[PDB]
């Protein structure tokens, strides 16, 4: 098998040339290998400042954040609060549209609702206008046929799971499944005195971070996820060994957000966390990953009822900000995964170039 040397030269033998290429400041890279992380870092969190990457900077997941919403979701219907079936005006029924009848809470979390929009546009600066925005929408496709990724769908799935539990997203979030993992350091808004640890974000050589949105339903999960390389790797292995998560509720949800609901082409859609089957080539996932692609509506194929998590599977998520990208990939079967936070939104292939590299050295 591969040892700790080798594998520490295989990041760096491909994590330098990358940097290099797509002019990356600042990188921090987790290898789950062997039961444990290996972590690796990389440049600058602060170039006008000189700061180093440490494995306490704090990145921008941007839609990796969905992996955490589709947990907390999965958490949620393991504890009877919510069904993945039940239509979504059971947990809004101010939404009087009857364009809603036979979308479920389901078609909203793999967006398959039948075209909601990538964006919540920014008229939308309150619940009255969410409401009002919902309630306008025309679908341009029947429930269950096309998916088209939008935070627009899943962003409202997670505003409506958390409702039963009584509490706003962000604390349910940090209530449910940050803190019983001890993702002590994962944060939707960073507080003042953790600071000094986040990252500057690079955008054609400008210093940036996330904004805000209006406050609403949807405000802390837009705002999304900061974490640093330590809670992700963390963040990886509960989720690629969720037997050795103990809270009952939280070990199922795991399962259901790698649950198989949707089959697109080579790929199968999960809550938040996307799947290939394993073995898969790195053209398909690479191609794969490109938005023209990505961000395609295309016809799906129902999985009914769904398929429990597949052990021979590359589970994996990219997510990106104005000044980050980041992606994570893990395959269970054989207990390795991935986590590569940057401080610069570069192209996603790149990312699972990079990331499929790394990955198959060590199977
Ligand atoms: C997730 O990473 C993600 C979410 N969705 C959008 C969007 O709503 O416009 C686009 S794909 C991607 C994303 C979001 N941003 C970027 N990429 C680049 O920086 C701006 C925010």
């Amino acid at each position: 098998p591969v040892s700790e040397k080798q594998l520490a030269e295989v990041v760096a033998n491909t994590v330098t040339p990358l940097m290099k290429a797509q002019s990356v400041p600042g990188m921090a890279v987790a290898v789950i290998y062997q039961g444990k992380p290996h972590y690796y870092t990389f440049g600058k969190a602060d170039i006008a400042a000189n700061k180093p990457v440490t494995p306490q900077t704090l990145f921008e997941l941007g839609s990796i954040s969905k992996t955490f919403t589709g947990v907390l979701g999965g958490d949620a219907i393991a504890r009877g609060e919510i069904s993945l079936d039940d239509p979504v005006t059971r947990y809004w029924p101010q939404l009087t549209g009857k364009q809603w009848q036979g979308i479920r809470m389901l078609d909203l979390a793999t967006y398959t609702a039948g075209g909601l929009p990538l964006q919540v546009p920014d008229e939308v600066t309150d619940n009255a206008s969410l409401l009002r925005f919902y309630q306008n929408w025309q679908p341009q496709w029947k429930p269950g046929t096309t998916r088209l990724y939008a935070n627009a769908s899943i962003g409202l799935f997670g505003a409506l799971a958390v409702k039963p539990s009584g509490m706003p997203y962000e604390q349910a979030m940090t209530t449910r499944v940050l803190k019983p993992l001890k993702l002590d350091h994962t944060w939707i808004n960073v507080p003042k005195a953790e600071e000094a640890h986040y990252a500057w974000g690079y955008r054609d050589g400008k210093a940036v971070r996330a904004v805000r949105v209006s406050p609403g339903m949807l405000d802390a999960q837009a705002y999304g996820v900061k974490t640093n390389v330590q809670d992700m790797a963390n963040w990886v292995m509960a989720n690629m060994a969720p037997e050795n998560v103990a809270d009952a509720s939280l070990k199922q949800g795991i399962a259901l957000a790698q649950s198989r609901y949707w089959r697109i082409g080579s790929m199968y859609q999960g809550l938040g966390w996307e799947m290939l089957n394993w073995p898969v080539e790195a053209n398909t996932v690479v191609e794969g990953s490109d938005s023209k692609v990505a961000l395609a509506p295309l016809p799906v194929a129902e999985v009914n009822p769904p398929a429990p998590p597949v052990k021979a599977s590359w589970v994996h998520k990219t997510g990106s900000t104005g000044g980050f990208g980041s992606y994570v990939a893990f395959i269970p079967e054989k207990q390795i995964g991935i986590v590569m936070l940057a401080n610069t939104s570069y192209p996603n292939p790149a990312r699972v170039e990079a990331a499929y590299h790394i990955l198959e050295a060590l199977q």
